[PDB]
């Protein structure tokens, strides 16, 4: 249980999409509330523990953020093995983002057939969107949520994990709860703490406040 980080309850989801769509962003904006700005590739998968606070208590999703360069196949198939959930992450901005997204959602039902997925057009925030809400019927198909997100303004961050979270608990009135704070630590340490905070630093320092269509 501990060793899962599952407090009670730990769930894998596996975080697929094209390359540039924001997974990765997506996925440090829900740690440490930066946002960034630099476009570094993932290479491979990157094990990444998310913990919220709901009405039954706390639920760990252990994010599985894959590399969006790999060719679809049977190459992935570790990542996708015993997956719980997934959350397929597309452009709004990008076609043929768009456009791979079934190859996506293919590969993955090849391996956990019927298992709650959730399609995330990212970079709402984006005045000129070449992909619109209304245009989008691949959902409905096969039976997917979808929902408008932007990791840069923060709109609908929390929702995809809240669905999720609905589905495979199985009650539908899950809310978030904030969380009672608890003491910060007082570090005095070096050896398992230092060099870590440098890259913290380095993000938060080049990260300017993405006003990009706040406006509108």
């Amino acid at each position: 249980m501990a060793a899962q980080g599952e407090p009670q309850v730990q769930f894998k989801l596996v975080l697929v999409g094209d390359g540039g769509t924001g997974k990765t962003t997506f996925v440090k904006r829900h740690l440490t509330g930066e946002f960034e700005k630099k476009y570094v590739a993932t290479l491979g998968v990157e094990v990444h523990p998310l913990v919220f606070h709901t009405n039954r208590g706390p639920i760990k999703f252990n994010v599985w953020d894959t590399a969006g360069q790999e060719k679809f196949g049977g190459l992935r198939d570790g990542y996708y093995i015993q997956a719980q959930c997934a959350i397929i992450m597309f452009d709004v901005t990008s076609r043929v983002t768009y456009k791979n997204v079934p190859n996506w959602h293919r590969d993955l039902v090849r391996v956990c057939e019927n298992i709650p997925i959730v399609l995330c057009g990212n970079k709402v925030d984006i005045k000129d969107r070449k992909v619109k809400a209304k245009s989008i019927v691949f959902h409905r198909k096969k039976n997917l949520q979808y929902y408008d997100i932007s990791a840069k303004s923060n709109y609908n961050f929390e929702k995809p994990f809240l669905w999720l979270a609905r589905k495979l608990i199985g009650d539908p009135n899950l809310e978030f709860v904030a969380m009672p704070a608890l003491a910060p630590p007082e570090v005095v340490m070096d050896p398992a703490l230092a060099a870590q905070y440098e890259h913290d630093l380095e993000v938060a320092q080049t990260t300017a406040l993405p006003d990009e269509d706040d406006d509108l």
